């Protein structure tokens, strides 16, 4: 009805990170008619704009509120897996850390035309950096805004750095400079613009919404891609009125393409609902098989986390980031609001987890462990739960105790999971299994166990033991290797990556879902341009790599670049 009597050159399923980039580049010359379908609303919330309000976005209406299947290897728990639901997608709800990983991550993909030397200029072309000028590893002029964080905790950030040096880590002055090793300690840059969230809606989509050839629908939930076999994508079915709503169809112009941009959870889900998937699974829900692809929904990679936390001594009460945001009765400090509005500075600019380190726990080629230091104390062993608790704590009249947290992440994990269907209803949540700690060697568990040892060694250093008064998590009860393993099974949570569910592959790779041109095997006019295509997860947060893929895909589709 908003699409009745319209042919589109491109239909984007999802209005998230990759989609905002494609919408901008594909609508640019004005010849092409581009439709964007997003299930969630427009990007207008103040909780999106203020980085510290990430605490409020978890388990909110701007999240999909996805829970995994019971994981029997994780003390029979469901895992919450946060995902953004609005224009800008997970770029709008994320912790804003800017990581490319290492050159070696892209070389390890082994896909023709996607080596480190192929992808570097696409990272650089996207970037404007406030704190690095142009050079081999940094661009000036791209739409992304990257900066050094505008909040520093003078005592605790300094102390973490001195402690890391005491246990023998070297400083890394730029985690995105591929001329030096990934390992070491320092400051993560953030996708922020003077302390405001610089998401891909703000940077890519919002500036070009005036365009006549670009149509964006919100509250538009795609139910399947329409594919005919007389196999050719025709367009897309969606509802604007939830599950009971009338199914509408958006149709392609001749030579038009459907681009899947629904992310590493919802893209394989929708492909299965469209008959692109393993025949065994599709037959169980009476879905006609159009392209029998074993790899759709397999190879799910996510970077699991656990943490330590420790209170500061009574004489250091009031020095934590929790003290910079909340007063002793849980009111937001006037000083914090004033610094944010006057100069884009202070605690409201922080997502908390923007200092840390990459570490090799056992002489691996690339670091297996990421550390995120937070100058505030977790009150739950589940860091995402604690961020929720921090949002709900406002105006409750209590004091959040001053301390620190170290989050340990298996950043190059060996375990893989899957996403499938639990029902034939396209409005049902996916069957989601993260598969943490299932790798056959127990490498991921070993990484997190050694991470806890490492965090305890850092907290025992001169530089930090000056501040600290004991340990809250994992605590006195958790000392032996077997006690640590049990704590990890019970507390493990997502560091919120999720890639690889529609893996890109070389010719002859029967486990691949898309080729090196991002075309789905056995369907004409169907591409995937989102986190699902990443073959092997890079070390670090996965937002910047998604934008790099979307930039290169835009260049390919508009004839400006080739791959191979
Ligand atoms: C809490 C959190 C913290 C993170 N922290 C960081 C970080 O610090 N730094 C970093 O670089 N990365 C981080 N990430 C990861 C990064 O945000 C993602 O990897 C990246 O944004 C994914 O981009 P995408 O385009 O693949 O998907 P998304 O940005 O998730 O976009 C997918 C879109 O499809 C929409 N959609 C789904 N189903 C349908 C349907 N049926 N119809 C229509 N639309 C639909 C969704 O609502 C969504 O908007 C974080 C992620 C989360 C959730
Ligand atoms: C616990 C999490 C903190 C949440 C922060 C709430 C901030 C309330 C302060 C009053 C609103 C700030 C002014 C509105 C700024 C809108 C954002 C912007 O335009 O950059
Ligand atoms: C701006 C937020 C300040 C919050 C202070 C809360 C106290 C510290 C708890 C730290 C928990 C570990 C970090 C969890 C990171 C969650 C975000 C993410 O994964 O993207």
């Amino acid at each position: 009805s908003p699409v009745a009597g319209q042919k589109y050159d491109y239909i984007l399923v999802g209005g998230g990170t990759a989609a905002c980039v494609l919408a901008n580049r594909l609508s640019a010359d004005g010849s092409k008619r581009v439709l964007v379908l997003e299930a969630g609303p427009d990007n207008t919330s103040r909780d999106v704009k203020i980085p510290a309000a990430i605490t409020r976005l978890f388990r909110s209406p701007l999240d999909w509120n996805l829970f995994s299947e019971l994981q029997e290897q994780l003390a029979e728990r469901q895992i919450y897996m946060a995902r953004g639901r609005l224009l800008g997608g997970s770029s709008a709800t994320n912790a804003t850390l800017y990581h490319r990983g290492a050159a070696g991550d892209y070389d390890a993909w082994g896909v023709e035309g996607w080596s480190s030397e192929d992808v570097l200029s696409w990272f650089v072309q996207a970037e404007t950096n406030a704190d690095f000028g142009p050079g081999a590893y940094h661009g000036s002029g791209g739409p992304m805004r990257v900066e050094n964080p505008r909040y520093t905790n003078k005592q605790l950030h300094t102390a973490f750095f001195k402690a890391a040096e005491e246990v023998g880590l070297t400083p890394n002055s730029d985690f995105n400079d591929w001329s030096h090793d990934h390992a070491g300690y320092g400051t993560f840059q953030v996708m922020q613009d003077k302390g405001t969230r610089a998401d891909m809606y703000r940077q890519y989509l919002k500036p070009v919404l005036g365009r006549r050839n670009l149509q964006v629908l919100t509250g538009a939930a795609v139910t399947k891609v329409n594919i005919d076999q007389a196999a050719q994508a025709l367009g897309v079915e969606f509802s604007t009125d939830g599950p009971t709503g009338e199914r509408l169809s958006a149709e392609l112009a001749p030579g038009g393409e459907v681009i899947m941009c629904a992310g590493a959870v919802h893209t394989p889900f929708l492909l299965k609902h469209s008959g692109v998937g393993p025949s065994a699974e599709l037959k169980e829900f009476g879905i006609p098989v159009v392209s029998n692809l074993a790899g759709v929904g397999q190879n799910l990679q996510d970077q699991p986390a656990c943490l330590t936390a420790a209170p500061v001594k009574e004489k250091y009460d009031g020095i934590a980031i929790s003290d910079h945001i909340y007063n002793e009765k849980g009111q937001i400090r006037k000083r914090a609001i004033a610094s944010y509005l006057l100069g884009g500075r202070g605690g409201l600019t922080s997502t908390g987890c923007d200092r840390g380190a990459f570490v090799r726990t056992a002489g691996q080629a690339l670091p297996d462990l990421q550390v995120r230091f937070v100058p505030g104390m977790a009150l739950d062993p589940d860091g995402v739960s604690t961020y929720v608790r921090f949002a709900k704590f406002q105006s409750q009249g209590l004091k959040w105790p001053s301390g620190i947290t170290m989050q340990l992440i298996a950043c190059r994990p060996q375990s893989t999971g899957s996403v499938g269907l639990k029902s034939a209803d396209p409005f049902a949540p996916p069957k989601l299994s993260p598969g943490y700690l299932t790798d056959k060697d127990g490498a991921d568990l070993a990484t997190l166990r050694k991470g806890i040892h490492w965090a305890r060694d850092v907290a025992r250093s001169s530089a930090l033991s000056e501040y600290l008064d004991g340990e809250l998590f994992p605590g006195s009860g958790v000392v032996s290797d077997d006690q640590i393993d049990e704590y990890i099974r019970r507390s493990i949570h997502s560091s919120n990556a999720i890639t690889g569910t529609c893996k890109m592959g070389n010719a002859g790779d029967s486990s691949s879902v898309v080729d090196n041109q991002l075309r789905v095997h056995g369907v004409e006019g169907l591409r995937v341009v989102d986190a699902s295509v990443v073959p092997k997860i890079p070390g670090g947060q996965t937002g910047a790599p998604v934008v790099m893929i979307a930039e290169r895909a835009a260049a390919l589709l508009t004839g400006k670049a080739t791959i191979g």
